[PDB]
């Protein structure tokens, strides 16, 4: 499989189905304790469908408008692990080669289909080349997830 | 957007590009302390490409064979949060309507493109309708991630 060709083909299909292609641009500055960054992306139907396919998570609460409307949520919600997948994208943009070591999140409020999710991170710890980062994910001013990740940076 | 039509279209494209469509079938039995379950799925190039598109995580270490071969990994690795996305799919299959509340994972060994990842879960805690589940993810006999999730079940 030629990955670069596959990605290019899928990018075209994704964009036609309403997906937002996020350019992969590294953040700037010296990484250190207190370093802050932010990253945001809209999560639309296509993102939810693709997440369901690749994970196998076809939970009706994320897909079936009528089913979800009868639940305590009163409508569909995006997978929590799709929301937090944006944190992977955010830390991947830090200077250097970044590898995820740990993640821990609590989901605080649902994300609805079409919502823009904003990740805000701050480096709270640096031990050798392992960076501990406090993270909150938002839709507008509302916290939708909060937690901590640790990454290795080469 | 008609989600059921979009999903169906994307399922066709996904399957043609090498993706494994996992049927969504609920697990059986009474949920309780000590309840065990398992779920597995292959993660191929298409899964990685789709995860990159929907998250915006286009980290070269997951995509560029030559770049990744020069790193300490000695070749591409699947996104850690793609590996653990299978845990969402696994808990979504528990009896009832399942909502993720918390997740925490440490990544222990890389997952390579094409690897089958197996999630093994066991309910360690039940408080009202909140279930705490110890989880390990494997490729063959090798632990690739370990942690805990909490879900709400209606």
């Amino acid at each position: 499989v030629k990955m670069m060709s596959l990605l290019e083909e899928m990018k075209g299909i994704y964009s036609k189905k309403g997906g937002k292609v996020k350019p992969f641009e590294k953040f700037e500055g010296e990484l250190k304790e207190g370093y802050r960054f932010e990253y945001e992306k809209k999560l639309c139907e296509i993102d939810v469908a693709m997440f369901g396919l690749i994970s196998g998570d076809l939970n009706p609460v994320h897909f079936d408008e009528d089913f979800a409307s009868k639940t305590r949520f009163g409508g569909r919600v995006v997978h929590g692990m799709l929301t937090t997948s944006l944190v992977s994208a955010a830390v991947a943009r830090l200077p250097g080669t970044v590898v995820l070591l740990e993640q821990s999140f609590r989901y605080t409020s649902p994300v609805r289909i079409g919502d823009v999710v904003r990740v805000e991170g701050v480096v709270s710890g640096v031990e050798k080349n392992r960076y501990t980062i406090d993270v909150k994910c938002y839709t507008g001013d509302k916290v939708v997830a909060e937690g901590v990740v640790k990454v290795l940076i080469w």
